[PDB]
């Protein structure tokens, strides 16, 4: 399938060159997968979704996101327009309030929701969680992304923007997650992104188009809009029997666009997540 005039980022991952602007991706896309968009929550109401996407859970009075941050990462995953993974199913888990913030106490809890409560779903072809959210290093958060890795579920977190190494934030720095950092239109490391031997791969994350709360849409910037590329990466390969939640981000390591990127930092990989669809 081909997807013309489609935001920059989704082209970059079908793509072997940057400056193209249609994606292209199996038609199967994502269907019988099931992405968990783990963060202020999702307006499932959004046209975008198509009624693929539902709030499962929140911490707060409201399930509603009164943000956008997780309505435009749940769009990447998967939007109609936006999305990487057009037919995934959509879980909102709202660990976030409406200014952005939670406790890492609520973060864990959500973590562990998942773990579960992928148990009350229909996921056939597999189950991804989506972090783009972090903070300082904590063993009990990464211990906590860790467990939801474990419990069969491929978890992909943000780098962090905080143009240092990602070794000192959380949870970035678990190892046996998919950390995400962010690159551009023009292949170089996103200004913000954090680096280090602690990330896996890279996808796209500077000046995103996705869905927003009100019906809309706008263009934002950071490691929280890398990460859901990667997510909705991993959707569309599991749906395509290509890998499995355990194996799905050493398999896009193995699959991704090597040595492409500019600014990388010796001891960082010079990877960017790459669908290596042949239409």
């Amino acid at each position: 399938a081909a997807q013309t005039n489609a935001p920059w980022g989704l082209a970059r991952i079908s793509s072997t060159s940057p400056g193209t602007s249609t994606y292209y991706y199996d038609e199967s896309a994502g269907q019988g997968s099931c992405v968990y968009v783990i963060d202020t929550g999702i307006e499932a109401s959004h046209p975008e979704f198509e009624g693929r996407a539902q709030m499962v859970k929140t911490y707060y009075y409201s399930s509603r996101d009164g943000n956008g941050h997780g309505t435009h990462c749940a769009g990447t995953v998967g939007s109609r327009t936006y999305g990487v993974a057009k037919k995934t199913q959509l879980f909102g888990v709202k660990v976030l309030d409406d200014n952005g913030s939670g406790q890492y106490s609520t973060i864990i809890a959500g973590m562990d929701f998942v773990a579960s409560d992928k148990n009350n779903r229909n996921c056939p072809k597999g189950v991804v969680a989506s972090l783009s959210l972090g903070g300082g290093y904590s063993s009990s958060v990464n211990s906590a992304a860790a467990r939801l890795q474990s419990s069969g579920v491929m978890v992909a977190v943000a780098a962090g923007n905080n143009n240092a190494d990602a070794r000192n934030y959380s949870p970035a720095s678990e190892p046996s997650v998919c950390t995400v950092g962010a690159s551009d239109r023009y292949d170089r490391r996103s200004s913000f992104s954090n680096y280090g031997s602690v990330l896996d791969i890279f996808g796209p994350g500077t000046d995103i188009l996705s869905t927003w709360i009100g019906g809309s849409t706008r263009s934002i910037s950071g490691t929280s809009m890398a990460t859901p590329h990667v997510a909705g990466l991993a959707a569309y390969l599991m749906t395509l029997g290509k890998t499995t939640a355990a194996s799905a981000c050493r398999y896009i390591a193995d699959t991704a666009n090597k040595g492409d990127l500019s600014n990388i930092p010796f001891g960082t990989v010079n990877l960017l997540a790459y669908n290596n669809y042949q239409a």
